[PDB]
């Protein structure tokens, strides 16, 4: 940090500059951090009886941190339409971070009346790991981000993890980290802390939709000059017999065309409907949930793999879990109707990834004879092979940026399956916390824990600052494109913007799928 | 070579230094080397009637070969210590080979005593082909190895293959290799012989253990921003209605939380008890198996995909064929009782394999409606997917280092599925045999090929060193390890150690996975 | 992280065995307002994991 108490440690910077092929991004937010667990670690696990599956263990820290994984944080509504009209693909490259302006305050509960104060001599202590020693919660799409809308004023959120258990029981393997353990950098009133940091290189994220489905890719006024097994029998006298004839694919043929490419895996999901007649009258949540099964515990899989959510001119229906869903302005944590989620729809990617709640196709069980009938059923479940194509899931406005690829000895096509970018080092964990201030000890001396500290908290402004990498288009597309448009017509209120009230909301989920490309 | 038969070719080098970073190690054996097949070439084949399963064609040679490619070869228990209760991982580098001090010992069997005298001028030969020429043998994991104890002498195997079949006969394909045909190297006493080799780029093997199960990356106490469906109906009057709830997952809900990644392939086993009541009276042993089918015969997978063996607090099953067993100290070939066996077990890799004996997960099987029911069926075999992370099998103590990846158009993650380092290069297989010896031939010319030799055979020391690559770790866990400790309790012998009569054994096997990682 | 208390009131005092004690017990000093830090114990340098690259790996150390 610098000089005083009466200095500024920094300006307010929040803006955003389009370069063409790379672009820069701004933000400015201000937080308020409380102390949390009365400055002490604690061990938390499950609540006595509960199902196998809900057991947990782990600990909770005093430290909070920061997260601005998700887009709405770096893109304003309108500065994602130079992206997400105007272009095919975009990626991060490097990012700066900034803590400035901090203030510590005190406060006094005697009686009814609250008192605030400065505390000018107490500091802020702030440390990045880098080295990925840490459990990694980002990622896991939790609560707590900078707000969308730059004025709002957000509490940072506590921060925890969970280890291997038995039951609600630890096993010897379980770690424990201490977080005091690391160096951080102690600062006051006047001092300010930064860092920067690289992505590796990553693919550009897909923003275009195809415009050929992978069924056809072919010339229609041409016949293939390859034979495909046609009639299997034909009439003679009054009764047919066996007799094996082949044919050229032409126009008319179109199902039965060779082709050089296999669409993309499925992991069959349940279907339902947004009308609440069609649906069926029980509890089929769990017990109708496709699952997998580790360490004889169930989980859903809640995004599950990329698959397009319904067929054409079925607009009704989606997967059980298998699409993202966002709730509305104010919507309550549980048993919440339907008219407050937001559900997003995967459909532009039908041309490659099959549906997520039909069967990938049709295998052969046995083999004919003369007195045997052929036989198939249905491969709800298809892993890769080899000549498979598909698309990966869309970002939309809001949901993570990136993840954490785990440590293992191999992997799979990393992106991960919310969405966004997978990074082996991703932009690490900021943490922060309130240094303890003990009060008043007793005149003889006792060793003894302190459980006696002055109560008091912090706030400050953050700055975070991102540097895009964007991919142009050239299109010979005679006919205009579908671009992301507002509604002309008059309303109450305007999309994307305060109320009377004052309360900022998002009308609905907007992705970057809009531009058309040729497969 | 160099110089004479008075004048030693090599001193004996057997040590183990450690330079942090890369390590090197080092061994010398004494071997004996007979005539095989009275130095000619036969056909071997499948005998008479067999199964259809059982048939095979090939070749057997007079030459031996080395193998080294055991790990207790190369290491002492006490230099296994240094290795897995210290490091992350470990890779192959370099290696040297040498042999020396080799004799030639002919015998004479006339009466009933048998003399042994030496033969000065009769040579031994030996090449290393190293351009892959012929069939690969090793890596399938035969008897023959260098001994785990340096005192020990072994004899060298014999050499020999199989090619395509039909039945017990040949195909015009089968091809058929005259070791003569290469060049080789012929010694004699006082010759030696040597060859550098130099390992390919591989990943290093992990030798942790995983602290965070892939079921929980997240952190227990923020709530995820993501809805689930929750309930799919709702009482109303006296009997329900459908209407969809949907609700955010917390640490009560950490079952139904959405993740970015899945758990490993499954290619599932039947499973059995140590304890011989559970198990069921019958033979299931062929018939129960999991199997491959490849051009009309049925072979077991012995190890298969690499999978955890047990669920937690079940230490009393394991995978029918799923796991590497071996054999305590002088057990017989056939039929022999669980008492003598060695079970190695599979359990860290719980955290993201799933259990070998049990279900990948489970998907929906059709589509509901008002009069129709949601349903499910198991999912026993899983491919690869997008988005899922595993591990592979560990090396333990003994067991193969690496395996010759085959040379084929395509393969998936080659890592080998008894364990180790797959190679495309491997170490070249050393071949050696005695040079054949006439005896006697009569006076008038002939041509007829030589039945009659001077019966002989050889035998000398070889040596090996391998240099190693480490890596170390840096872990912030507060609390201590999981370390491999012998017992200090006494006891009537020592482990891995001679016993009153002098053979040594090697009580348990002993795996690298004990220091810990976060995922 | 610590806290410091005045001692004494700001001034020295002897201390002495109280009244009857045994022959063994008696004793005689002073107390002072000043404290003092002690790091003299292990646990306070080395935690249970760094502990383990010492006692296992070594024969010795100063
Ligand atoms: N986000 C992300 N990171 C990395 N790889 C990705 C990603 N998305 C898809 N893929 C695929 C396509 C790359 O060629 C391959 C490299 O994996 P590996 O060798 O990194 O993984
Ligand atoms: N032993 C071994 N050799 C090679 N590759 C391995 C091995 N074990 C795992 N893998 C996986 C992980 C590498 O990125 C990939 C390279 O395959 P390919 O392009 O060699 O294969």
């Amino acid at each position: 940090g610098a000089d005083g108490v009466g200095n500024s440690s920094g300006n307010w910077h929040c803006d955003s500059t389009w370069m063409g092929d790379r672009v820069i991004t701004t933000s400015t937010r201000t937080w308020a951090l409380p102390t949390y667990n009365n400055h002490l670690y604690k061990q938390i696990s499950s609540q006595s009886g509960a199902s196998n599956d809900n057991h947990y263990f782990g600990y909770s820290t005093p430290w909070g941190y920061f997260d601005f994984n998700r887009f709405h944080c770096h893109f304003s509504p309108r500065d994602w339409q130079r992206l997400i009209n105007n272009n095919w693909g975009f990626r991060p490259k490097r990012l700066n971070f900034k803590l400035f302006n901090i203030q510590v305050k005190e406060v006094t509960q005697n009686d009814g009346t609250t008192t605030i104060a400065n505390n000018l001599t107490s500091t802020v202590q702030v440390f990045t790991d880098s080295e990925y020693q840490l459990p990694y919660v980002l990622g896991s799409a939790h609560q707590g981000c900078l707000p969308p809308f730059p004025a709002d004023v957000f509490m940072v959120p506590q921060y925890g993890y969970l280890t291997l258990n038995n039951g609600s029981q630890a096993v010897g393997r379980s770690s424990f980290y201490c977080l005091e353990y690391f160096p951080s950098q102690m600062l006051r009133t006047g001092n300010n802390f930064t860092f920067s940091y690289t992505f590796e290189d990553v693919p550009f994220h897909s923003s275009y939709a195809h415009s050929q489905s992978l069924d056809r890719l072919m010339n229609p006024l041409i016949d293939q000059y390859l034979y495909y097994l046609s009639r299997t029998n034909t009439p003679s006298g009054t009764t047919t017999q066996s007799r094996l004839q082949f044919s050229q694919a032409g126009a008319s043929d179109i199902r039965d065309q060779s082709r050089n490419w296999l669409p993309g895996p499925c992991y069959r999901q349940q279907r339902v409907s947004k009308t609440s007649a069609d649906n069926n009258n029980s509890e089929y949540s769990w017990t109708g949930a496709t699952k997998y099964h580790l360490n004889g515990r169930d989980s859903l899989v809640n995004p599950g793999p990329a698959m397009a959510s319904h067929k054409d001119d079925e607009e009704k229906f989606f997967p059980q879990s298998g699409v993202l869903i966002f709730g509305k302005q104010g919507s309550e944590k549980t048993n919440v109707d339907i008219e407050k989620v937001m559900i997003t729809d995967e459909e532009e990617i039908r041309t490659t990834n099959p549906v997520a709640t039909e069967q990938y196709g049709s295998v052969s069980t046995n083999l004919q004879r003369g007195n045997r009938q052929a036989a198939t059923a249905d491969v709800n479940t298809q892993g890769v092979l080899p000549g498979m194509v598909w698309q990966d899931r869309d970002v939309y406005l809001q949901g993570p940026i990136w993840a954490k690829i785990p440590h293992t000895d191999g992997h799979f096509h990393p992106s991960p399956l919310m969405g966004g970018f997978g990074l082996k080092h991703p932009p690490p964990q900021i943490l922060i916390k309130n240094t303890p201030v003990p009060a008043n000890p007793s005149t003889t001396f006792s060793a003894a824990k302190f459980a006696s500290f002055i109560t008091q908290y912090s706030t400050g402004q953050v700055s975070v600052e991102i540097e895009w990498e964007l991919q142009k288009e050239n299109s010979k597309r005679w006919n205009p494109e579908i671009q992301y448009t507002s509604n002309y017509n008059k309303s109450v209120n305007v999309d994307f913007t305060v109320d009377t009230n004052g309360v900022y909301s998002e009308p609905r989920p907007i992705g970057t799928r809009y531009l058309t490309r040729n497969l």
